[PDB]
Order: structure tokens, then sequence, then C-alpha cells
């Protein structure tokens, strides 16, 4: 239970989150070991008028943790305990636990799985608060759809800090706090010290009331050389990917056992890469997977080089996942998001193609398209703070790089692509049409700027749609002093 | 603590270690949560005559855990606690902890670092028992050079299991058990439940008696396209790499702050890849690093594409490291090892080149050359069970692939290259010449076969040299019933 000031040599490491474009430089970091430590620390800070913020996994796409300047940053990585829920079924998970830790614990102790993300180093803190989706989401829904309770340290009008727990079944103000944590996003209401999970009745199994991890996964990665792909066949492949998702994204369908990630890389990478996994319990021969993959490229001259097989759950999952190692470490990055309810037009796809061929250093520049929908779309838009309940594909527009001197170049490329792709609707994926806005866990500060966003739609509507009002009430009720704020925090 | 039998769905996952060539299929797995669970479980098992083995990180290069058939496998991954020793110098680390957990804990709690390996998923269990080296080893030595104590469950002549702790300062039988754990290799003496680490005086710092982690690391990766490299320039680059290590591998030298990993990939990968890191506290501008890299390719037409920079310790280390993700998962693999005391001949290097160009599916086939020596070579060969104390480069000869039907093909290529490269000395890197044998943590069953090994030097001499006799005595004393054995275990 210690403190790391500017004078301490651990400070330099602590001053970097995953995205190296932003720096976190408080007077001190505090590393708590228990929720009580969190409470005492916050109390000391707010009484003394010091500004605070917390960090779990450090994966934030923006400067939320370290901007504006903080006096105190709580680093939560020691709060990583996983155990049965005190009361009832379910599992309690510390907010400082990473996806990797959670997956391993759930699987090894209970043969259980939650729809956690594909990146093993992401922290539960931000992931859960923002919604959270993953390769299992078409079967299991969003992470917040399994949320039973939240234990969070909040600050009231009299500057008193309290540890409150808010449950799925609570009403009144507690009910609002709980609901606000099912997609409201981190850094808004207080410091979550733990989450409790309990699945919906139709997904729950024993022993702990979570879903069963599949016995086996069909996993497959297919590399397509850019050299074999012209504009026309590119447009065809993309269109088919999207149309397959248009047809096969109902809750409960057989195809909901399948999840694809399409890395549409800038041409300097030499390849497009398709990753697909399917639950082998549902489909022992992986017929659906084979048909999907084959159908993508049938009519074209495009031939992919496949690799993979059938693997046990933990091994297959790690084979498909991104860990905290190699070239994703220490990098500067920028990302944008879009929810798709239907396929992009062919003209949009042509714009994409063109930008993927521009003269640009894009060995780590790409657009990722993920399968979405399925079980996710079972719920109604108002049931959780996350509003998007009828999209079928989710996209992430991404660029990473090393030197600060190249920031403008890379932002330039990303903006150029995104804004042109969505030029028909003011350069953003407006809600209620072919698209349904953006995902708060891929926050994008450009949405605040009229030069970037000409749609008339404010950031809070793209992220929260009609849930914003309720989030605002919850904010007034639970953080009246605006103790927790950042450049895109609830108003 | 709990048990996983054949009807339990978790069994499927537990039946695979990292190397998918081998399967581990006992009647049950047991998952202890404490050292006493380990003791009680072993006791039951040996009393009822059941065969046992343990597993920590599952990184074993061979079938040691699951062959011969076991009735019971103890999976140790829950024994991962890290805390101050009690006491009150040094740190206690559960045998089930991974490199990643240890690095993070040491760094975040004490600004400390041990010379752990470059692979984050490797378990302390096997790593430590075998010796253990890493990017920090030229400054800090081997992991076993920081070993202060070992807490291990052993089985005596009357089939009684007991938890004993053996200390660096112990004499008699206990002293032997401790010494045997400093390089004797896993699966030999009993189930280690924990290690305690306390560094040599000259490396130790407050508050826990471990070394200080560097403030910053220069880290650099350089890619050389095969297309720009002909046989001659390949031989030149390799020769320079080795010669640089011949000159700059004394303990305490400035250059000992530098560590390089050269992935010499089969041509189908399109590139050779050089990774280099240097302690930035010792050399703030990274001059040594820059000169080393430049000197490798000066005279040639070869031009590398570099990337990297100066990073904080945890970030830099993870940037250079291999984690449990992507294409290293679920694969079948084979590896061989060699210690080099001096540069290979140019004719050996030509052999290497030619095999790297053979028509073979080698997108994950390569030879990795790692800087060695420095602090490692401070100790004498008999001080720990690890005998190699004057080598300057360490090589790993590696192939990984997916389909069982291709085993023979890949083994074929690996054997073909290794045995030809060392043809001068019976197809193995014999001790006491240009080479100094093999590293038990890269175990290689081919050393047991006369068709593969024509040197006359038995596996136990290549791995342990003149420490074998002492290891055997320790084995007789501490595992008289040969409860713990495998295809390359210390003979009783
Ligand atoms: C970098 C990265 C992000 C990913 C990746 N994969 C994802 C996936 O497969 N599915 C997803 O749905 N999301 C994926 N993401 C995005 C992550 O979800 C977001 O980046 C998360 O917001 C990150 O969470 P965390 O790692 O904890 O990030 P932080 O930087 O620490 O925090 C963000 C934000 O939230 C506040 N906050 C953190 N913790 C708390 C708690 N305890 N209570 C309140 N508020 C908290 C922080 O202060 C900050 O404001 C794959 C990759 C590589
Ligand atoms: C796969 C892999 C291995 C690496 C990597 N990097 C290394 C590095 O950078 N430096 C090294 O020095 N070594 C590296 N290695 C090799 C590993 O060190 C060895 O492969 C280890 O022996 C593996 O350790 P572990 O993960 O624990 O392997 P297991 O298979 O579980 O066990 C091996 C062996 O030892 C016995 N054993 C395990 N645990 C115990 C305990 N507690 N007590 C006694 N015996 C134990 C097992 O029975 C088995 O016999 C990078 C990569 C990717
Ligand atoms: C559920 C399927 C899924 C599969 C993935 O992989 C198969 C990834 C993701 C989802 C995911 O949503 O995000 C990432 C994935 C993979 C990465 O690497 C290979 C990612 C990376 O290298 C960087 C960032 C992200 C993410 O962080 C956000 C940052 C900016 O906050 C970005 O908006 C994201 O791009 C990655
Ligand atoms: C200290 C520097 C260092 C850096 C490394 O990396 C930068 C690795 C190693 C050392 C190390 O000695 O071993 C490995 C390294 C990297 C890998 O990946 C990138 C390895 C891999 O992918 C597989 C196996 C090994 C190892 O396991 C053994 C298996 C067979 O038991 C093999 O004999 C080894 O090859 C790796």
């Amino acid at each position: 239970p210690f403190t790391v000031g500017r004078e301490d040599p651990r400070y330099i490491e602590l001053s970097h989150s995953d995205n190296h474009r932003f720096v976190v430089e408080p007077e001190e970091f505090f590393l708590p070991a228990t929720p009580d430590d969190v409470v005492a620390s916050l109390q000391k800070a707010v009484t003394e008028g010091r500004g605070v913020a917390c960090r779990s996994g450090g994966h934030c796409g923006q400067d939320f943790v370290g901007t504006p300047r903080r006096d105190l940053v709580l680093d939560l990585h020691n709060l990583h305990a996983i155990g049965p829920a005190a009361d009832g079924a379910g599992v309690r998970v510390g907010s400082g636990a990473t996806v990797d830790q959670v997956q391993k614990a759930l699987f090894r102790r209970w043969n259980a799985a939650l729809p956690l993300g594909a990146c093993s180093a992401v922290g539960m803190g931000g992931l859960v608060a923002g919604g959270g989706y993953g390769p299992l989401s078409r079967q299991l829904g969003l992470v917040v759809d399994h949320l039973h309770a939240v234990e969070v340290a909040v600050v009231d009008e009299s500057r008193t800090v309290r540890l409150v727990t808010a449950r799925a079944d609570d009403t009144g103000d507690l009910g609002e706090l709980f609901w606000a944590h099912t997609g409201g996003g981190g850094g808004n209401f207080g410091v979550v010290t733990a989450y409790e999970f309990r699945s919906p009745e139709h997904l729950a199994t024993e022993p702990v009331g979570l879903p069963r991890a599949a016995g086996r996964l069909h996993v497959q990665k297919v590399v397509f050389p850019w050299a074999m792909i012209d504009e026309t066949s590119f447009v065809t492949v993309m269109r088919r990917f999207f149309e397959w998702h248009e047809r096969h994204s109902e809750p409960g369908s057989p195809e909901s056992s399948l999840f694809a990630t399409f890395f549409v890389n800038h041409v300097s990478s030499g390849v497009l890469q398709l990753m697909v996994q399917q639950d082998a319990d549902v489909d022992p021969e992986g017929e659906i997977l084979a048909r999907f993959v084959a159908s993508l490229t049938e009519g074209t001259g495009v031939v992919g080089i496949p690799r993979g097989g059938v693997m046990s759950w933990l091994t297959g999952t790690r084979y498909m996942s991104q860990a905290d190692c190699g070239d994703v470490m220490g990098a500067r990055s920028a990302s944008k998001s879009a929810y798709h309810r239907a396929a992009p037009t062919d003209e949009q796809l042509s714009v994409l193609h063109r930008h993927l061929h521009a003269d640009h250093p894009g060995q780590a520049s790409y657009v990722m398209f993920n399968s979405y929908g399925g079980e996710i779309n079972r719920r109604g838009p108002s049931d959780a703070a996350v509003p998007q309940r009828d999209s079928v594909v989710k996209s992430s527009w991404f660029s990473a790089w090393q030197d600060a001197e190249l920031d403008e170049l890379h932002l330039g490329w990303l903006r150029g692509l995104y804004e042109e792709f969505f030029a028909g609707t003011g350069g953003v994926p407006v809600t209620g049409g072919r698209t349904d806005g953006c995902y708060i866990n891929y926050p994008d500060a450009d949405l605040l700027d009229p030069a970037r966003n000409r749609s008339g739609e404010p950031w809070h509507h793209l992220y929260y749609k009609d849930n914003y009002a309720r989030l605002r009430s919850a904010k007034r009720a639970w953080d009246p002093l605006n103790t927790f704020h950042h450049s895109m925090s609830i108003g």
C-alpha cells in the first residue's frame, strides 16, 4: 500500500499509460491494496482540495487520466482479486484485474467465460464501465449484460467519500448509479473498486451462475495478399462481409456462434488478414466457418492462405488474442469508432480502398471490422447505458506510430479517411441510419471539433443517444461537485 | 484446492502444455493452493503407489511431465505468491509464478529486477531449477546466482513426504539439495513449492536485497532483408557478431550493459531480425549500442531498418519480450541448444547459410543467437550445478509448426542443420572446445541417440559436465525411490 512521488524511480513507468501520446504526471501516484485504502486516499485528497483520477489497465484511447493536471492518481492494479460473490451466486472481480487474469480465473476455477475483449492487458475498470464486447458477444452479449453489482467510491456535496454498492435490483438513486455503470464510461461517477457478475437466467450455468466456456473453438487466420486484390474485388469482399452480417446477426441463430475480425490493412503491410472463430460445441465440423470464409472470395481471383485448427478454450482464445508484448507496446496511437446497422455503399468502400493505397507509412495503420449483434441485440436501447442494440458490424479505425514528430501525419491520414468515408453525413457515423454512432471505449476527441464533425450531432449523442439525460441526472446525484471529470466526461 | 479428472471439461485444456507435440494425460490433475496441499497430495499418491509429476509454466521442450504415463499431475500455477522472505532479507516467490508476474511484482514493489528470461509465460518452477538466463544476465548473472533458498517436497526411502527448506548456507545433505537446485533441472528431486532470492553483496540494494531495475533501456529492433544478403556478407555479419562477443564479455566491462538477440530466420521469413537493449543509466546516449549495430554491417551492402527508442524499464522489457499470445500458441516445436566459447568457423557459417536457404516451410524456423557471459562468467564451474562459466554466445536452434503429419519434416530440417554445423565434433557441440555443451532448459532427446550424436559425450556430460557425479549423489540422498523421473532425469 504505497505512494510513488516524482522523486521515486518507478514514477517514470507510472507516468505512461498504454498510449504514449499522453503523459500522466501527478504530484504522486497511490497504489491501494483494498477498497478501504481507496476510500481513505480519496477522502484525504478531496478534503484538501486536491484533484484526482484513477487508472486500471491504462488502455484509454484519450488523455482522460492525466488531463487536466491531477495532484493524485490512484493506480488500481493491486485490486485484482477474483472470488465467489459474498452473497448469492456470481463472481466478484476487483476493478484492477486485467482481462487475462479474469479469463484464466473464470476458466480454471469454474469452466466459465464472460464476453471480455480480445486484448489481454485491458483493465476491468474502464472496460466494464464502457460496455465491453468481445469474440463471445454474439452468444453472451456485452459485459455489462452480466453485471450484477458495482462497488464504487463516491463523493457527495459535503466532500465526504463513501464506498457504496449498487445492484441490478436496486431502485431510486442506487438503481441510477448501477444503471450509469452499464455503459456510462470510466472517469465519471467515482472510483469503482469492484464488479459483481451474474448472468441472465438463460445464459447462466453452474457452479457460479456464469456461462459455460466452450469445450473447443475452431480458430482460423487467413492472409490475403494485397497484390491479388484490385479495387473491384476489394469492394466485393467487403460488401459480402457486411451482407453476411446483415443476414446472420439475430439473437440465438446458429451463425451467432461465429465471430470474425477483419484487419483491412494499409497497403504498406502487404496483406489483409481475416480472423474467425466458432464455437465447436455448437458446430463440431466448423461448417458455418468454412462457408463464411469461402463465400467471402468465391467469385474473385483472390486466394487466401489459411492457418489454424481446433483448440481448447484457453489456448484458442489466446491464439486469437492480443497480449502486452511486441510492437503494440510503447506506441503512440489514435483510433475512431463506428457502429454499422447495414452495409456501407460501394462508393464508401472505394473511398476506403483509395485511402488504404495512399503514400503513407502504415505498417500499423488499418481498419478493423468486427462481427457484432447476435445476443447483444436482445436488449432494448434503454436497458443499459449503452444505446446501440441493433448494429451488426463494429469498426475501429486505427493508426499507431513511434515518433511524436509524426503525430500530425498520422492523425492527418486517419481523419482524412474517416471524414471522407462518412462525408455524406458530416464526416461522422451519425445515429439512426446506416450507422448508429460510436463506442465510448474508443473515445475520440475529434468529435468535439466543428472542423472534424459537421453533422450537428454532439459527441454525447453519438456515444449515448437518448440515454444521456439519465446519465446526467445520475451524475448530478452522485458526483455533484464534479470531482471526476475529463475532456469527454458526462456534463 | 481442487481436482480435475478425465470427465471434467477443464481436462482438455490441462492436457496440453505449451509444446503441442506432447500430451499430458494422467488419471487426474491436482491443483494445490498451498505447499501443504502439495505435501498431502504427494503423500497420498506415493503411499498408494501412484506415479506422479508436476508442472509449473508448461514450457518444457520435451515430454517430461506426461511421459511416462502418470497417475497424478500436480499443476502448480496457484502457488504464485510473491512477498518478502521471512526473514528478513530477500524475496520469496511461489514456484507456480510466471516470469511476467515476478517482473511486475519486483519492479512495482521494490524497483527490483532479476535476470529472468525473455518469455513472460515461463514458470519459475522449471526456469530456476535449470539455471535461467535473460537479457539482464550479463549484468546480473544467472537466476540461480540469486538463489538463497528452496522449499521443496521430497520423498524418502520409507515413502514419507516432507517439506524441507534448503539454504545457500546449509551444509551436509541439505547443502547438497540446495546446490542440486541451482541448475540440476526440474523433475528430479521433488516438487519445489517456493524459491527465495537474495543477491550477492555486490549486486544487492535496499530495500529487499535484490538488484535495482534500470531507470531506462535503449531498445532497438533492426530488420535485414534476406534479399540484400549473399553468402559472403552473411558469413561476415555472423563472424562480427561472434567476435564482438569474444572481445566484450568479461564481467564488469561497460559492454556488459548490452544484450543482443539475433534471429537468423530461414529465408522463407524474408528477414533476419536483430534485437538489442542497453542499460541507459550506464550509457545515457546508447553509444555502445549504436557502435555495435553499425559495426555489424559496415563493410557490406547490407542496410537494416531500425525501430525503437528509450523506454522505462517495464515497458522496454515488454517491448523486447515474448508473451503468451499469437502464433507461438498451440504450436508443435523442437529446439536444440549450444554454448559457444568462441566464433564458429566460416565453413560452419556457410553450412548454416545453405540450410537457411533450403526449400522448407520455415516461417517459424530459425537460429537464435544470444549474448552471453559477462556477470555469468564470474563464478566457477563447480559453484552451481550449471557448469558453463566461460561461454560468450548462447544459441537456440528452433522450429515450430502446426500439423502432426509434418513432425518428421521439421525434425528432419533441424537435425540436418545442427548435425551438419557440428559435424566436426560428432554432430553435437562438445564441451571444452569452440563450444561448451548444452543447456538443460532446452532439453534435446536426440542427444540420447547414436544416430544423432557421434561424439562419445553422453547427454549428462553435455549438460552438466563434471557436476554430474555430485548431482547423482544428491539424487540418491534425496529421491532414493526415484519417485521423480523422466527421459532425461538424473540417474540414480
Ligand atoms: C488498448 C486496447 C483497448 C481495447 C482492446 N480491446 C477491446 C475489446 O476487445 N473490446 C472492447 O470492448 N474494448 C477494447 N478495448 C478498449 C477498452 O475497453 C478501453 O480502452 C477501456 O476503457 C480501457 O480500460 P482500462 O484499461 O482500465 O483503461 P484506463 O486507462 O485505465 O481507464 C479508462 C478510463 O476509465 C477510468 N477508470 C478506470 N478504472 C476505473 C475505475 N476503477 N472506476 C472508475 N473509473 C475508472 C479511467 O480513469 C479513465 O478515465 C484492446 C486494446 C489494446
Ligand atoms: C517455451 C519458452 C521457454 C523459454 C523461454 N525463454 C527462456 C529464457 O529466456 N531463458 C531461459 O533460460 N529459458 C527460457 N525458456 C526455457 C524454460 O526455462 C524451460 O522451458 C523451463 O524449464 C520451463 O519451465 P516451466 O515453465 O516451469 O516448465 P514446465 O514444463 O512446467 O516444467 C518443466 C520441467 O521441470 C519440472 N518442474 C516444473 N515445476 C517444478 C517444480 N516446482 N518442482 C520440480 N520440478 C518442476 C517439470 O516436471 C518438468 O520436468 C521462452 C519460451 C517461449
Ligand atoms: C472483440 C474483437 C477484437 C479483436 C481485436 O484483435 C483481434 C481487437 C479488438 C477487438 C479491439 O477492439 O481492439 C484491438 C484489437 C486488437 C488489437 O491488436 C491486434 C488492438 C491494438 O493493437 C490496439 C488497440 C486496440 C483497441 O483499442 C482501442 C484503443 C484505441 O483504445 C482501439 O479502438 C482498438 O483497436 C486493439
Ligand atoms: C534471454 C534472451 C532470450 C530472448 C528470447 O526471445 C526474444 C527467447 C529466449 C531468450 C529463449 O531462450 O527462448 C525463446 C525466446 C524467444 C522466443 O520467441 C520470440 C521463444 C519461442 O517463441 C519459443 C521457445 C523459446 C525458447 O524455449 C525453448 C523451448 C524449446 O523450450 C527454446 O529453446 C527457446 O527458443 C523462445
